[PDB]
């Protein structure tokens, strides 16, 4: 009955937005945000109060509408102004409360309350009581609370409740034993009076009920004295689990301030504070942790910090470095860590080690900062270079684990480098000069490989980033010694593992004309030749059958190597690779390649099925027929038969040099990671649906078949020979009006677009998805999904610069709904760089995708999901950027950019800056460094231009 109640809702919404379709009307918009919100889907109804806003500015007063938006401290002011221009209005100051009690503002929201107390009207002084109740709550005064609790009405939730707390602090347990079980059948029976359309009440409800069973372990806090350390646990641990922004953790640690003081919590608080500052809430963060000191928000700002309680210092520090004063948070960290390695040195009577040894990793933490600071208010040059590697290896030293501190030494040790290196490009721009920068270059290299080596480690599983860090240094140092036996003991050190992430990467350098270079990818190669012979046979197969002598040469002489321990694997795969290239409507095997359906119960791996963890699937058996796709290349759908049981599809191509699709699944992999590790994005699901690549050569290879995928122009397609359309009339209308269409001035041009536009159904996708679902809550979910994974490959194919992505280069999963990307050519500016019909737009958010979406579309899911995304990839942009440089300045790949003209090292400089500038905001204004939301807001803007997509390229149907 429970999923049966969804798809009621799921129906008439879409009724509800096909109304809305055709009269945007405040009756339906209400009915929107309701159903929107039964169906407990806040984003997207968020999207409906956007569109609300920017409409109808009619449910007036912008401090209502910073209320409904759940920006208080923007409606508080807005308040404020309504209220000293205005005069009393028993209304503005409600909400003028209301505010207060969501920002946790006790203090001013007794102060509104009792300094204001004519209130003649009676629902006037209802309401104050409830609100008044909680304020006096916060404040501690008890004899306040009774009184206002004393007029809340012992028929409401919130009556009920308010006295369990009372009962609780004068300690009658029985009394607040029933009160609870009261007020949540007050609270059960008022979930089904406003039955579906409610505020974030349904979602508070979770609040009300989580604090009422916390308030019954409150309870068993107060007589019989066993479960404190069993109590604090579940407290603790579904903390850190519970995730619920600031306001409400309010109210949740106010339950459990009834019994334990923040001076005992300690850690529980902190991590709270920290939440407010990360949420954006300095001003309460700062609250928490004067309280915790017990000493003055410094009033006293010239003097020293208290060292009384150390962790409660570095937050209050790095409080006052996300908040205003940051020459001063510096400073007062300068001075901190001094008093504190004096604190352990002297302090430390060894009867104290494990105070030691947390003074010694608080320190680090400390450090850290410092070092990142000093960065942060300099930059980088001759100053700050040794005076924050002084900062990190002061912070290596005190953790000797934790990945961040090695890894920031190993960064910064790595910047030196590019720092002096990029200074010398300067100088030589207008003999003692290089003899100086080798020693300075040597300096700094050591280290930087030390570093990186020991923060791998620290990081199995996740540790790409770092893992190519040590290939730049490697294969980009023409190897002086020192060097060289840094990379040989790390080798040696980490683990074979690391480098299955890397294959590709290292295969790309087997032929490196260094000298000292070329021994240890060689040797590497074997001992991963060795262990995971699978992760190496295919692309060493590849590398052997090169026009390029040195590269098969040398790729040879490990698969010789590899014979000696897995000779028949070698040798399948030699013959498996050979007879795919010999193939590349139907073919028979029996005609076309004899050996391949000669093949039964190989050890080979089912191509791209290969990893550890995860038990060999070989290719058992070929399947006879392989379908010959028509198309200009005639790619082959070939299918093989896994060694499970099951069928694995796969579409063998000709002609297309797959290397370039392949590191750009790798980066895709990455940013799946990053999404599923960032709370949001693993909340919301969010990530790109890949494939498996499989180069067979230069010319050829093998690529993933993804199940019950139609392309975007294959959907349409048939929907439009159904409902008997034209399938491209949009384009015949065009040219019907404007013969000349490719010449028109842009003026010109828009006309005739708009043209069609207005001539043509923009539903299409929207009512074929509609038709396809075999029910409704289905068909909801597959928009959601749809929307979001469309949101996700925008954002990320920008930061790409993936172009090309016309109706025939994207498609729609029929289960799912999720979108996926193939044909990943043109990547980079590339496809706006180009000569003909250049591509104006970052991705495709034609008028039929916007038209799939919920109607509010850009407002709801998609714009959240935007950020979102975008969010991570700013942070995570390291990472990011160690992927796209390690296949820009990729030797053999290099030959995509030098199609500009239909040395290459200044090209590949630009299109990485490029990539920076999309990171940090950049991409637009050279000077202004835009912010997430606006950057996104500037590219939906650009992505809908009629004045940027009546230029694309008419295949690309900027209509569809
Ligand atoms: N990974 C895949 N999964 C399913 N179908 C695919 C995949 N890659 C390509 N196709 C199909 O092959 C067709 C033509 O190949 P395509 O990749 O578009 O090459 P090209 O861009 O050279 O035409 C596509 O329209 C699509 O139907
Ligand atoms: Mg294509
Ligand atoms: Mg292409």
């Amino acid at each position: 009955e429970r999923a049966a109640k969804c798809r009621a809702y799921a129906k008439a919404l879409h009724y509800k937005e096909l109304e809305f379709q055709k009269g945007p009307t405040p009756a339906i918009l209400e009915s929107l945000i309701s159903i929107n919100n039964k169906l407990q889907q806040p984003e997207a109804a968020a999207g409906v109060l956007e569109y609300a806003m920017k409409h109808f500015g009619e449910l007036e007063i912008q401090a209502t509408w910073y209320e409904k938006l759940h920006e208080w401290e923007d409606a508080l002011v807005a308040y404020d102004k309504k209220m000293d221009t205005n005069k009393d209005d028993p209304e503005l100051m409600l909400g003028r409360m209301r505010c207060l009690e969501a920002l946790g503002e006790w203090g001013q929201l007794h102060q509104q309350c009792c300094e204001k107390w004519t209130l003649v009207n009676d629902e006037t002084q209802a309401k104050m009581a409830r609100m008044a109740a909680a304020a006096a709550w916060g404040l501690g005064q008890w004899d306040s609370m009774e009184e206002y609790t004393c007029m809340i009405p012992r028929d409401t939730h919130d009556g009920a409740f308010y006295r369990a707390v009372l009962a609780l602090h004068q300690d009658l347990f029985s009394l607040a034993q029933q009160c609870i079980d009261k007020a949540r059948d007050l609270l059960d029976a008022e979930l089904t009076a406003m039955a579906g359309e409610s505020y974030s009440r349904a979602y508070g409800a979770m609040v009300s009920c989580h604090m009422l069973s916390e308030l019954e372990e409150v309870i068993q806090y107060k007589l019989v004295p066993e479960r404190r350390e069993i109590i604090r646990q579940i407290w603790w641990e579904r903390l850190q689990g519970c995730q619920r922004i600031v306001e409400d953790w309010q109210k949740i640690l106010m339950v459990r301030s009834l019994v334990v003081s923040p001076h005992e919590d300690m850690r529980t608080w902190l991590k709270y504070a920290s939440l407010c500052g990360k949420s954006g809430r300095l001003a309460l963060a700062h609250k928490t942790l004067v309280l915790l000191l017990g000493v003055d928000p410094s009033r006293q700002l010239d003097h020293p910090l208290p060292t009384v309680h150390p962790q409660v210092t570095y937050a209050y520090m790095k409080n006052m470095w996300k908040s205003a004063r940051k020459i001063d948070a510096f400073q007062h960290m300068q001075h901190f860590v001094q008093t504190m390695q004096q604190q352990a040195q002297h302090a430390i009577a060894t009867e104290d080690q494990q105070h030691k040894q947390e003074l010694h990793k608080l320190m680090a933490r400390c450090f850290l900062k410092l070092g990142e600071w000093q960065l942060n208010l300099q930059g980088i040059n001759e100053s700050t270079i040794p005076k924050v590697l002084q900062y990190y290896s002061a912070a290596t030293e005190h953790d000797r684990s934790w990945y961040k501190a090695w890894h920031a030494w190993a960064v910064m040790n790595f910047e030196a480098v590019l720092h002096y290196k990029h200074q010398n490009q300067a100088r030589d721009e207008k003999k003692k000069v290089t003899e100086d920068l080798s020693k300075t270059l040597l300096m700094y290299t050591v280290p930087a490989v030390q570093g990186f080596f020991r923060s791998i480690s620290l990081s199995r599983g996740n540790n790409l980033q770092d893992t190519l860090r040590v290939l730049t240094l490697w294969f980009d140092y023409g190897h002086w010694p020192d060097v060289n036996e840094a990379l040989v003991e790390g080798v040696k050190a980490i683990q074979i593992d690391t480098w299955l992430q890397v294959i590709p990467q290292l295969i790309a350098r087997i032929d490196t004309p260094r000298p000292l270079v070329g021994r240890l990818i060689h040797q590497l190669l074997t001992d991963i030749g060795r262990y995971h012979p699978q992760a190496l046979i295919y692309p060493l197969t590849v590398a052997s059958k090169s026009t390029t002598t040195a590269r098969h040469n040398a790729a040879n002489k490990i698969l010789k190597n590899m014979c000696e321990h897995s000779n028949t694997l070698v040798q399948q795969a030699m013959m498996v690779s050979e007879e795919l290239i010999r193939v590349a409507t139907s073919l028979e095997l029996q005609y076309v390649s004899p050996k391949l359906l000669m093949c039964r119960d190989l050890e080979l791996a089912v191509p791209g099925t290969y990893d550890p963890n995860q038990p060999i699937i070989r290719i058992q058996s070929i399947a006879p027929s392989l379908q010959v796709i028509t198309s200009k290349q005639r790619p082959r759908k070939l299918t093989l038969m896994g060694s499970n049981g099951h069928e694995f599809v796969f579409l063998l191509k000709g002609h297309e040099d797959l290397r370039q699709d392949e590191r750009v699944m790798q980066l895709f992999g990455l940013v799946n990671t990053l999404l599923a590790n960032d709370p949001t994005s693993l909340r919301k699901n969010l990530s790109i649906q890949r494939y498996a690549v499989i180069p067979l050569s230069t010319n050829s290879g093998l690529i993933g078949w993804v199940p019950h995928c139609d392309t975007l122009h294959a959907l349409i397609r048939d929907y439009r020979e159904k409902k008997k359309i034209l399938l491209n009339i949009e384009h015949r209308i065009m040219l019907r009006m404007a013969p000349d269409y490719d010449h028109l001035t842009l003026m010109q041009k828009v006309e005739v677009f708009e043209h069609a536009v207005n001539n043509t159904a923009g539903d299409d996708l929207a009512k074929l998805l509609w038709l396809k679902s075999p029910s409704s809550e289905v068909w909801f979910d597959r928009r959601t999904n749809y929307t979001r994974s469309l949101a996700v490959m925008s954002m990320v194919g920008y930061i790409l610069g993936l172009g090309d992505r016309h109706p025939s280069n994207l498609m729609l999963d029929r289960l799912s709904g999720k979108i996926l990307h193939i044909d990943f050519g043109d990547c980079f500016e590339v496809a706006m760089t180009r000569e003909k019909f250049p591509e104006k737009i970052p991705f495709r958010l034609t008028r039929m995708l916007t038209n799939a979406m919920e109607v509010t579309g850009l407002d709801g899911n998609y714009r959240i999901t935007c950020h979102t995304v975008m969010e991570v990839l700013r942070e995570h942009k390291d990472s990011v950027m160690a992927v796209l440089e390690a296949f820009v300045y990729d030797p053999l790949l290099n030959w995509r950019l030098m199609d500009t003209n239909t040395a290459l090292n200044k090209k590949a400089i630009q299109i990485i800056n490029r990539v920076r500038d999309k990171l940090t905001g950049r991409d637009f204004s050279h000077d202004d460094t835009l912010d997430v939301p606006t950057q996104v807001e500037l590219l939906i803007k650009q992505a809908t231009s009629h004045e940027n997509l009546c230029q694309c390229y008419i295949g690309w149907c900027p209509f569809w």
